[PDB]
């Protein structure tokens, strides 16, 4: 048994997930990669075909559409489908949160009409919650949505958005009432609504197979039967949805991270200088020890926060705030060393570990930076 | 509950087990703690008391005195036992050890002779391995041992045995054949043999409840039945012992880092500075959310192995190594922030972060140095 | 400042440091993302630099030369890739280059290389890397056979930066035996019959210079274009690799120092939580280490640059030192530079994320910091 | 010439200081540093010994006895006697800057009178500024000096004071006038004055031939003829004093790291393991660069302090804070990882690399611990 193995621990329904999971990376997203890198393309092809194995609602109910599987079932998937591409997978996540939001928190009507099409991927979804002026400070977003008669009027731009543009569904954090976390709804907005518009498309360092653009709301009329869950109950359902993208964000590091590896492993035992392989080099082989030693150790933290988390325990958000913090944190260093490990070639695009390494490293940025992490878990820990 | 609760995942008997570890430690050893360190005492009567309680043969067998517990058991009660004093719990684990080698490769006789006054603690043991000239490479041990009639001649001496002196039992490492790991057999050496010597007593950073002195054999014959094992049967023992001390010695890194990081929350909310609590600077709020993300990666990855040890998986071997490693390094760290935390304070022997910071130190050092571990765990990564 | 790039620097270095970082701040940074998104090699910009005496920095002056030291030079690209680290980089390679031919040719090759070298009038790309040898320079296959006046070359480079555009390629070739001692340096012309060039190669940065492999096929080329005598290549190639070190130590400076003083600037005018990101403690912190670690490189690299220049016996392992430390160090900053920049440092419209991309090759081109700390614990072993 | 040699850069004057350094704490330091760190001995004689070379007012003017020299020639004084032992280098730099604050700020009459028995260290000094509940806040000391006549009269405590109880010269910051930094004064307290009493001898880590002691005064009635400088102006002496402080107590580090570095080359190339020298392998060699690397520039950064302070630079202030965080830091890594490169003989106290570890550990929290570095580094470049 491998001393990284991935599928050690898991039941047997998981190690099924997982090998149609990764397959499916292996034949569908792996060979493209770089292309939609290169291009920005947004895949939309290959996410209906992962949609189809049941990767479009993950954890979504079963009655809308859904593959209703567990928190760990989840980390595992997005592990293996990250392996093929990590900013693709990073989307799939964040479309599966939207729906999970309506899902989890919406009536029945509700859950009916948005859940089924973002299932099958017939439709995709965006969450807007950030604004130019509110990242980390989330709860402090200016979007008004003024009550009048059976529709709100809203007001505002979201930043950084993804998949804006091609997502018909968008789930948005706005102010209903006063200021604070108390005084924000969700509101789900469709493409096509008179008063909704995008910014341009962003250039950025990776996730470039997902479009970033601003969301812009200009007195935008939308149906009150479109509010999620009451007034007031916005943040709530968005610290909600942080504790899963926590593990899921973390999850997509760890499949960047187990890809590089594998990839540094064969590379070293493949590469030859000074008339031996790379890896006769002591150096070399402790560093790709620490790389495997720090690999196993997210692994570990990930799926224990995916397991109390779904146990419903009192300890599962402040382990989803640890296990983010420092999965991502390590896996991006994981990945960077197995840039250094491949030398100029890792360098070059043709080479997958740079892309790793490039989509990982806004995951220590993104679902609470690691800063905000270590705000919320020292709070935790101070306070008893 | 808390984001570092050291009983979520065990079963209702492991958390007794601790309980009562832990209380132990908190009402025979903490309160000793510095006494025996400055005095450099080895705590006889309290070890005793420890015995009593089921510490002296934690996972040897019950029908040779045994409390015949399993390895998961084994590291949640020297987590717990370190708390109080690490040193002392390291040595109690090495003793431990001692009587497992027996327990688990001795025929019946040596079995009932030997094991049952070692769990009661009535006699310690000490474990024989190191020479001046054989370190890492353990292997290349000169100790000789000369079959002569129904006794074995040994000569040679051996270096850094803890516990030396004050034991009564001592499970010598000695080559009976030819060179290399072949050549290596276990006998049990008692104090009172004549050719038996011990070294002055070292004077040394930390461990300093436990005695450490060189082991000498001048012409010492030793009863052939006195051997565990067949010849050349040694290399095998140490081996496999030396997957429980990985899991035992960062098992005991554990309780220091625990203890450390709690000593710290407390004292950042008492210590006030600027006119408010030290807890009150962000700094000092991140580095805390450091030290218990670490500890609690540490605790899983110990943990993951002592399972995979018990279970008795292939990648169990690869797990003890990477878990010893991880933890004895993030260990040693989170006990070294904890004092920087004290201030100077910390420097003072009056408090005891700064011994778990010079006892956690020699664990990076001790059952195969944390470099020796990247040779191990590459060489396997790389063979895969 | 505590971070004043200037301090310790005489009054002419002060000058040259002025002029350099204006023609950054004018030439250079407002073009940056675009050279970048378009892979562009900045012809005119780089003959703009060359003018004010950047193309042949510390060449002789009676060749078209500035003369200056290594000192200067280090003080002058570190200026330079605070406007585009990418763009400085490729001038150093270049100034390298012209620098071999200049140190080791013979008055004939000095006066016909070298002339248009300082004034860019033709680009310069040093070739010495193969597929099968990188960190093991000294392994290179590329042949060169004499026939009459002429070296018939069979061989490739590759990672060749400048290639396809450069006029004059300084190519290390092996004419005798195996190892260090059967090499020698050549320079091969644009436009020879039998040379040809690889695909454009993507990657993560230093997009502003073209990076493909050069290929020998026959390649017949005047024996008058070696530099040195036969089997004197690698020491020449090594010889300009302790200056090309340190100037890629000094783009690496560049890139902190402007990502430095972004972040400073971003965490006093950016808001969150009612108080600009400057009011919380841990980015306080986090740049004062940034800081901290800056001014360490900074001393490091011009450090070995005055060993350097004054030919101590100690300035082969000190330009190792700087150029283990700085690249490391540096990218490091930028790298926190990103961070605190949130989600904004992320976009090509912030400089921050080009400085990361930039920086990060520094660790492993003109020999990787993995080699570095080979020829550092060689010699600190052997004594 | 080594490519860590102390002496490139110097002149000729400062290459023979160093000489003269380097050779006394090799055959007076050296020697004894093991005996004075067990039985913690405060060095007297060989103290007396290193003032009569000019060390014991290294940068006091000549005209009162000091050698005159500058804050460079200091550093290279002070790193060349920690390589003999850094606990007392430490206090006689200690020594040098109570000597400097009544040469620099006292007047004419104080600096004839107490000066000259200092530099001969005829008597020792003592430097008083923290007490229980004034640490880093250093600035909100409670001990009081109310005027009575022409005398003050002293009540408080100080608390972890080097050299107390042997120290004859006391500087005492204490509050004459309202709260914080304004209301501070310098005042020195001679032994032997009724009210003046000593707590007990604080047991530590390191730091052992200087006994560290609470300073305590009861209606102590101290002459107003001992205040340095005017009332009020006693926290800018204090501080004034420290950069200079902090500058050659990273020396100190320096000296320490230097002397672990040469022992680990040299026991690299002795020790051998595995039939070759530990030298042989990759690791060990990339470690040894690594901590060469660090030290280089660790030296460089505190020379260029030195010279930033001689010169009064604006400047001055932030770099001497850089280099005591950055020195301090880099140098007790160095001297840990050259306590591993020893293996276990690196933790017993018969090796000197274990000391330089002890020693040089507190370096990062006194004379302004680290992280007050930071702030007030943060603190220039955000202002500016
Ligand atoms: C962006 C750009 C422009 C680029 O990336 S350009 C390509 C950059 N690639 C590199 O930097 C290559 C990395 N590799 C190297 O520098 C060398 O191959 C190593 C690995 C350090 C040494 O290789 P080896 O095969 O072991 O040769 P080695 O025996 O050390 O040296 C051969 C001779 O050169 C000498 N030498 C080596 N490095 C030297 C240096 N930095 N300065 C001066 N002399 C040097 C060395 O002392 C020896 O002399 P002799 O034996 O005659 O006394
Ligand atoms: C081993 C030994 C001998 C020891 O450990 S001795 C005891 C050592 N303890 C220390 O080093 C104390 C650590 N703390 C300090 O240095 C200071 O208390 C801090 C935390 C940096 C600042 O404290 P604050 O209360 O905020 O005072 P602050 O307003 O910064 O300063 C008061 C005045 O002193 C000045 N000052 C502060 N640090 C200074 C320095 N390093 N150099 C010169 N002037 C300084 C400062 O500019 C201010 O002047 P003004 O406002 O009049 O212009
Ligand atoms: C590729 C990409 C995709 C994204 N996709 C989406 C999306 O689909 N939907 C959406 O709503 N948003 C999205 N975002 C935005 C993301 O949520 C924010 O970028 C992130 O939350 C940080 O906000 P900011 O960028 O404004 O940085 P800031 O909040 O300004 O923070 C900048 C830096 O300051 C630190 N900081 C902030 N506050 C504190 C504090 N109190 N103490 C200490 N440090 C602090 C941060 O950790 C960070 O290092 C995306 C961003 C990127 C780059
Ligand atoms: C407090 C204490 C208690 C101890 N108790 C016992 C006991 O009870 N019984 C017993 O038998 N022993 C005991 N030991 C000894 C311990 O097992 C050895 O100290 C340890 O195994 C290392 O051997 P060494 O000290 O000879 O160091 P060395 O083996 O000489 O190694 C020195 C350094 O080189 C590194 N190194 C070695 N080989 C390599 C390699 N091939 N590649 C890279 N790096 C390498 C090491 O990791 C280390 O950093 C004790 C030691 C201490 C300090
Ligand atoms: C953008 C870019 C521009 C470049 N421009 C040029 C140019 O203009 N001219 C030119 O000649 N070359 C150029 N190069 C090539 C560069 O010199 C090599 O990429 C670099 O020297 C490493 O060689 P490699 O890529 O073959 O990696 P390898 O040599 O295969 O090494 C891979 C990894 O192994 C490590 N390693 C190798 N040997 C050892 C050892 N003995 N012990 C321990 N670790 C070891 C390396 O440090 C590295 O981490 C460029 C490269 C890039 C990415
Ligand atoms: C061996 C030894 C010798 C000494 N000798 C002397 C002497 O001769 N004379 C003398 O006057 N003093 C002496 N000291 C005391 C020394 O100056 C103080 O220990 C040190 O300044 C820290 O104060 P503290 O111990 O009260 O820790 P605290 O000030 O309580 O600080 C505890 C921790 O909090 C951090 N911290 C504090 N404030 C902040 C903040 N605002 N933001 C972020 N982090 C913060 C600190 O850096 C530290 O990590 C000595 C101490 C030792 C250990």
């Amino acid at each position: 048994t491998s001393c990284i193995d991935p599928s050690m621990g898991l039941n047997e329904e998981q190690k099924e997930f997982q090998k149609v999971a990764f397959d499916f990376a292996a034949r569908e997203m792996a060979p493209n990669m770089a292309e939609w890198d290169q291009k920005e393309l947004f895949p939309v092809d290959v996410m209906r075909k992962a949609a189809q194995l049941g990767f479009g609602g993950v954890y979504i109910q079963t009655d809308v559409g859904g593959s209703g599987l567990s928190r760990l079932d989840t980390s595992v998937i997005f592990e293996a489908l990250a392996t093929g591409c990590t900013s693709t997978t990073a989307y799939i996540s964040i479309h599966n949160m939207c729906a999970w939001m309506i899902d989890s928190f919406g009536n029945e009507e509700q859950r009916h009409k948005f859940c089924p099409p973002l299932c099958t991927m017939e439709k995709f979804a965006s969450y807007c919650l950030t604004e130019p002026g509110s990242g980390s400070d989330a709860a402090s977003l200016l979007t008004s949505a003024k009550k009048q008669g059976d529709h709100y009027i809203l007001n505002g731009s979201k930043a950084f958005i993804s998949g804006a543009g091609e997502s018909d569904i968008y789930v948005v954090m706005c102010r209903t009432g006063g200021p604070g976390p108390k005084g924000i709804s969700c509101i789900v907005v469709e493409k096509g609504t008179p008063g909704l518009s995008f910014g341009k498309k962003e250039k950025k360092v990776g996730w470039n197979s997902q479009p970033t653009r601003a969301v812009i709301f200009e007195d935008c009329a939308v149906p009150v039967a479109n509010r999620i869950g009451s007034e007031g109950q916005g943040f709530l359902i968005a610290v909600r949805g942080l504790n899963g993208g926590r593990i899921n964000i973390a999850s997509c590091s760890l499949g960047a991270a187990h890809a590089s590896v594998i990839l540094t492993r064969d590379h070293l035992n493949v590469r030859k200088q000074f008339g031996e392989p790379l890896a006769s080099n002591q150096y070399l082989q402790f560093t790709l020890a620490d790389m495997a030693t720090r690999l196993v150790a997210a692994r570990l933290m990930v799926r224990n926060a995916a397991v109390a988390l779904q146990e419903e325990r009192k300890d599962a958000v402040a382990l989803c705030s640890m296990a983010k913090l420092f999965a991502t944190d390590e896996c991006f260093a994981i990945c960077n060393q197995a840039l250094q490990m491949h030398g100029g070639y890792g360098y070059l695009k043709d080479y997958a570990v740079q892309q790793y390494v490039r989509d990982s490293r806004v995951h220590q940025i993104l679902e609470g930076s690691n800063e905000v992490m270590r705000i919320l878990i020292s709070r935790s820990l101070l306070q008893e």
